[PDB]
């Protein structure tokens, strides 16, 4: 049930991609008459042995994810050994939430991006009861199930933390836009549940702006910007500065955002806390 035959997965479409890895809209039709259910299937671009143990990793994390607020695993398809080439999930045809942020913005009312925070908060106190940090929370990376219902994706670059160690250390800077980091992570390459309610302010920024690209992070601190760019986005945060509240942002959530981005990760409010806050509002 959990385990896919290659040979029936049709393709359709190219959803996304990124971190060494794509997603394509497939159908699983072991009828081939075109009428079988639609699935989104992920897969490494090209191989890799480092790659290729992400993608176990990942693999391993939704599998044991179970959440309406977290992607839906469906089961995986095989190569060789016991290597995985396909991960399959659930396909949500409404895509990612910073696309559909932009495309409804003149229809979604502030009730409903508190919704949408509140939905993602509760999907990453799960995920930090699990000891899963995502590190790449984004707009871009959250999907929609629908237009009263989205769910956290992109699972590729999540680690588990041990039982006994709070936070990770990674090797080499990361490859994401540098605007959703946290100030630990762009100076010690330090991962935690806290860097990741860094970047869920980020989101609550992103929501509130509809993902307009004109004040978007990446935008908005480059222009606040005027050495290399991580270690002028770092200056800029270590001096106080951050992101201005959003056109007609309600004031209570950017004080929400503003507790996200404490300099000090243990002076950030957790998932916990901030969920019924945001039920509140
Ligand atoms: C690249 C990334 C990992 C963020 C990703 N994009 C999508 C996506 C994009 C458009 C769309 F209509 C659906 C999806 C999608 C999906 O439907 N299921 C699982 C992952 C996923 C996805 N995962």
């Amino acid at each position: 049930p959990t385990i896919f035959e290659e040979r029936h997965l049709k393709y359709i479409s190219q959803l996304g991609k990124g971190n060494f890895g794509s997603v394509e809209l497939c159908r699983y039709d072991p009828l081939g008459d075109n009428t079988g259910a639609l699935v989104a299937v992920k897969q490494l671009q090209h191989s890799g042995p480092d790659q290729q143990r992400d993608f176990q990793r990942e693999i391993q994390i939704l599998k044991a994810l179970h959440s309406d607020f977290i992607v839906k695993y469906r089961g995986v398809s095989y190569g060789p050994g016991r290597q995985s080439l396909r991960l399959v999930m659930e396909y949500l045809p409404s895509g990612c939430l910073r696309d559909f942020l932009q495309r409804h913005r003149a229809r979604l009312d502030a009730s409903r991006l508190l919704l949408y925070s509140s939905q993602i908060c509760k999907g990453m106190e799960y995920l930090g009861s699990r000891r899963c940090v995502h590190r790449d929370l984004a707009a871009r990376n959250i999907l929609v199930e629908s237009e009263a219902h989205v769910k956290i994706a992109d699972f590729g670059l999540a680690k588990l933390l041990p039982l006994d160690k709070d936070y990770y250390v990674v090797r080499e800077p990361g490859q994401s836009p540098i605007f959703w980091y946290a100030p630990e992570s762009l100076s010690d390459n330090i991962f935690s549940r806290q860097s990741d309610v860094w970047s869920f302010g980020v989101v609550l920024y992103e929501l509130f702006t509809y993902c307009d690209k004109s004040c978007s992070p990446s935008a908005e601190f480059l222009r606040m910007m005027g050495v290399p760019a991580l270690s002028r986005l770092l200056e800029l945060l270590e001096e106080g500065q951050r992101l201005p509240a959003p056109p007609a942002c309600p004031a209570e959530v950017h004080e929400l955002m503003k507790l996200c981005w404490a300099p000090s990760p243990q002076d950030r409010p957790s998932f916990s806390a901030l969920g019924p806050q945001l039920d509140m509002l």
